[PDB]
């Protein structure tokens, strides 16, 4: 069979972050974590653009609006929804991860889920640079690697 | 990185705004919560035009078409949905969540999300300007942001 | 602010409605609920168009098409699905709802909700003129107001 | 008001039928239900065409298909998804009714939704020919009821 | 009735397949048994095209590009999302299916959904070649049945 793969060398790629205000107590430490991941893996910090948005309903309108300038190799989406007292919770996150996927799907251009979806604040903090890394380090990798392996599309 | 951000002077902003009758008990709380949200951020009176629909399933109807007069910077909608005995609760909510969140996408324009969506009256009180604070309040500070923040996009 | 509503009167207005024949027992109910709801409003009994389909799974097929022929002013959808021993409840209800909603949407017109859906045939005669009154009543008034608010509306 | 129905005379009709060989120990019983139903509703057995794909997630995908091909005047989709010890269940029974209902839309063809979906092999029985009747025969009568109703549709 | 099948003849056919890094322990037996059994049906090993993506995420983008180019007579989505302490699982596994259903709808190539979603590794050693199968082996059957059928259409 023949291999179809993305390296994780970020030299040379712009990359595009959608950061939530929402939870910024956890999303903000998911962007830091995305920025690092990023430049130690060699983009360079002015090759990175970052919009923020109130909450992770509103990711997506800004993701497909970054993606659509194709200014972007990948798009890095960044929030936390931590469940409440209503179903509340379930909309955001369905809206949040139904639209990340079509702007990406729409714009051709890779756009990383990156939205912690968690039960509580400790799950929150588990995911956002403890027990369970940091899903912000995570998301920087895949958007690399999603943008390297997009060169053998088209 | 480079920054992109949306400030919260609503100053020259034209608002429309979509409100359900269903539970006008809540969602009147809701508006006028809104409505003085958006004038005390510098937003004038007669910039905000808000249009009255039976139900939440109707609010995603009127708030496309109010977007896509393309006279407004940023569509509010505002609702109450309280869980009942069946699961009509979850077809409403999903197909209004659903549907405001294509209209901004479709439309270019921010719809923001501000249907509350309980279990029981209390909850609902509590996010009506109360315990939680107002949900419309915090809709219309989120209006304007993303209205603000829409001006970096085309 | 500057409001934006819809009368309840339906002098001169064109309805469709689309009922499904399956647990009849209620929708008929239903039905006849919206007809004298409509005239009592002053709708013209024949300017009311009813199409008959087997499910709530074709309602939405057929709320469409009666929309696009643009014959009407609003669409009013009912139907009753009771929940039973499987899950198919839930497709039958959810697509329903999904493809009511996204009629109206693509067809710029009106198509009014009214699919009762219930655990058992007790709710469902709760809302078909008992005790929660008649869900069809409750339709053919929005789906007047519905069309009075959209003449606002190009 | 003015009735739209559909009648049953299934004489003249062209159907085409999409089963699904998973459970067809199931399905199999389900298509022999509808093709007898139509039968003896009028349809000729030479204008029924069948087609079998993998699972009920190619349902859709075969559905639509034959419906483009315009050379059916209804589409019988027929199909048994039994739950297991994974969410697999799910995501199958969604998609499929998700896409044989988008299929019929697109299509402006009627595509019944025939997917007996159950929590074990006895409410699959149950709905393939016992207790509950066969899903079959119901599907096949709706398929000849919303052919002929389409008719007064364009 | 007339029959429209498909055989389980893989020569002269070419295949797609995108595998999710995610798992990897469980994604590459399913990638392997997914491989034996395409060639044990004819395919040739060089008309196998393998693309790996970060997360089940991913595969849709993958598979919708991969699927574009025309290259292929069917793709093999394979991967294993494995239920934690979030609801995580549930969007990436909706999302998936989502989009690899969308994939092959808007691309006419069928697109083999293979993601194993369980709520346990034990569960996706189970389908990964052992008590349950290889659900790599039976994408890969599958695939090369829609691969055949599909000739059958247009
Ligand atoms: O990003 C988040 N947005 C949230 N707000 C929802 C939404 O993103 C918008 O802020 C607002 O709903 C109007 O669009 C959240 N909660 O409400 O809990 C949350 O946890 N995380
Ligand atoms: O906005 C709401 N609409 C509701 N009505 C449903 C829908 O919004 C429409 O009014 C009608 O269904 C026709 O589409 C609600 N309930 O039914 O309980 C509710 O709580 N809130
Ligand atoms: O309107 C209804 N249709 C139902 N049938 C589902 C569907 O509407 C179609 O009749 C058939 O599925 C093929 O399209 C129902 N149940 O099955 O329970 C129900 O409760 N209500
Ligand atoms: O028709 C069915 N297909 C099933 N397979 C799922 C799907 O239809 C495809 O066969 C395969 O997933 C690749 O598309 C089922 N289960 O897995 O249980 C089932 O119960 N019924
Ligand atoms: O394929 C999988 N992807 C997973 N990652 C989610 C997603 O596929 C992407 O990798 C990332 O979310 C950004 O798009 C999984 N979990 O997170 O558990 C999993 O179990 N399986």
């Amino acid at each position: 069979m023949n291999i179809i793969q993305g390296n994780l060398v970020g030299t040379g790629l712009k990359i595009g972050i959608v950061v939530g205000r929402f939870n910024d107590f956890i999303t903000s430490k998911l962007l830091s974590g995305a920025e690092d991941a990023l430049l130690r893996h060699g983009v360079d910090t002015n090759d990175i653009d970052v919009a923020w948005v109130p909450g992770a309903f509103e990711i997506p309108f800004a993701a497909k609006k970054m993606a659509e300038t194709k200014k972007y190799d990948a798009i890095i989406t960044l929030g936390t929804v931590i469940r409440g007292a209503t179903t509340h919770y379930d909309y955001v996150c369905n809206e949040a991860a139904k639209g990340i996927a079509q702007a990406a799907n729409t714009t051709g251009v890779p756009v990383i889920f990156g939205i912690v979806t968690t039960e509580n604040i400790e799950q929150a903090i588990e995911r956002a640079g403890t027990k369970a890394g940091n899903k912000g380090v995570d998301c920087a990798v895949s958007a690399i690697e999603m943008a390297n392996l997009n060169r053998s599309f088209e």
